[PDB]
């Protein structure tokens, strides 16, 4: 392993460099995910020029160490931070990930804004945590026998970061990954209900809605009046008792699907809507009740030259049309759904988009790497300081550190494999 690690040295400050500087430049790859993935590369970018030259070192002697105790301390310590970095920033993106794929239609909004002090604040927790579990070597734990052997002994911390470097934020992710799979495999249709949920939104206690009016449950409103005891008076002879402000799941939905057939019945016996309704179908259908359901029967009934474009089944046009009002400006991501979903025909409009899963699939398998990569060494290193039956040769000790560090290189390479925008960026930086 003599030039082989230099091999791998510049290999990892190769890729790595890269992933950074197309996401720094890339417009496109500046997202929550992405920026995660750089303090990612990050932590492999550090471990190739901070800690593997000294590897090297101690490859180049048969294991002996001439330099500052001091200087062995920080070598170690900075091994177990970023190795701590990258196992913790990996489940960081896990959950990113199961946020995107649970809530879809939220995540995609909540990356589209001032979405950067919780980016900040995941990639600090992450390092903190990081340095936290490292420094006890640079503060006396880094014991050994002797001093021209530098490494991690102690019987005690050894324990400790195993489980919080390792068998934690791995079982963490391979539960939330557990999710993800159980889900995703869990393709459940979308309806009228499912719809409107995401759009509306639930809600338990009383609230002014965008207008001012009160309201509670699925959107719906409760009273145009300024009175919190007319809204309870409403509520509760839309319930049958006394709710005092506050209602549950259950009667919230049963409230809610009655204002849905309310909606429809009421395009029913609407002149202008019916005939719209009637050539349309169950999924084209339900956005009309949606759009009856955010503006009432007569306001969407003023889209005289839309309703139109849908009976004559002319969608692409509609939606265009659509897209002009006054509607649009106003709740402009709602909006989008409805008007995708005539365009469509289609629920693709709520569902988890091709690039999200295309992403969550991506960093399964980076996932994957790293426990092929790290598991050999954290079960190695543990069985040869708890020692009976210690059938642990120095040569293999070499591999499964060797194969540690080869996961760092990789993961530039598994960007480049799955992800297309990556490999597009990659070579516009190349071919100047
Ligand atoms: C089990 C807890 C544990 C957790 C972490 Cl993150 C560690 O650093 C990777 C070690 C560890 O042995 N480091 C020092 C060794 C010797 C120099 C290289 N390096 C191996 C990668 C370690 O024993
Ligand atoms: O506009 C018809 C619907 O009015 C209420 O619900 C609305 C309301 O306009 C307001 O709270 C807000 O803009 O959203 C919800 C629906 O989007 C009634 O409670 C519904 O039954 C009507 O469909």
């Amino acid at each position: 392993y003599a030039l082989s690690y230099c091999a791998l040295i510049l290999a990892i400050v190769f890729g790595n460099g890269l992933v950074c500087m197309a996401v720094l430049k890339e417009r496109a790859l500046q997202t929550t995910t992405n920026y995660l993935v750089v303090s990612l590369a990050v932590a492999d970018l550090l471990v190739a020029t901070l800690v593997m030259p000294w590897v090297v070192y101690l490859e180049v002697t048969g294991g002996v160490w001439n330099f500052s105790r001091i200087c062995c301390d920080v070598f170690v310590t900075l091994d177990v931070m970023m190795c701590t970095a990258s196992i913790w920033n990996l489940c960081a993106i896990s959950i990113d990930r199961y946020t995107a794929v649970v809530m879809p239609v939220h995540y995609q909004h909540g990356t589209g804004q001032s979405s950067c002090r919780r980016v900040a604040l995941m990639i600090t927790a992450v390092w903190v945590l990081a340095f936290a579990v490292s420094c006890p070597l640079l503060f006396g734990f880094n014991t050994t026998g002797d001093p021209t052997v530098c490494s991690i002994s102690n019987p005690d911390f050894v324990i400790y970061s195993s489980v919080v470097s390792f068998y934690l934020p791995f079982g963490v992710t391979v539960l939330v990954y557990a999710r993800i799979y159980v889900v995703l495999k869990q393709r459940r249709r979308k309806n009228i209900f499912e719809m409107l949920r995401i759009d509306e939104g639930l809600r338990l206690k009383i609230y002014k809605d965008t207008e001012g009016y009160y309201t509670i449950g699925i959107g719906h409103l409760l009273t145009k009046s300024p009175s919190l005891n007319a809204a309870k008076s409403e509520l509760d002879k839309a319930i049958g008792r006394n709710t005092n402000g506050v209602i549950t799941k259950d009667e919230a939905e049963k409230l809610f699907n009655q204002d849905v057939d309310a909606a429809v019945r009421g395009i029913l016996r609407n002149a202008k809507l019916k005939p719209v309704y009637d050539s349309l179908d169950a999924v084209r259908r339900a956005a009309l009740i949606n759009m009856v359901f955010q503006m009432g029967e007569t306001g969407v009934a003023g889209f005289t030259n839309s309703l139109r474009m849908l009976q004559q089944k002319r969608w692409d046009e509609a939606a265009v049309n659509l897209a002009k009002s006054r509607w649009y400006n106003q709740t402009p991501n709602r909006a989008k759904r409805v008007i995708t979903t005539f365009r469509t025909g289609t629920w693709d409009a709520y569902g988890v988009p091709l690039r999200e899963k295309k992403a969550t699939q991506m960093v399964a398998i980076v996932l994957g790497a790293f426990i092929v990569c790290w598991l050999p060494f954290f079960l190695t290193h543990v069985l040869n300081t708890h020692c009976q039956t210690c059938h642990v040769s120095p040569e293999l000790y070499s591999a499964t550190t060797w194969l540690g560090y080869v996961n760092s290189a990789l993961n530039p390479v598994i960007y480049t494999t799955f992800n297309i925008e990556f490999r597009k960026a990659f070579l516009k930086i190349l071919s100047c």
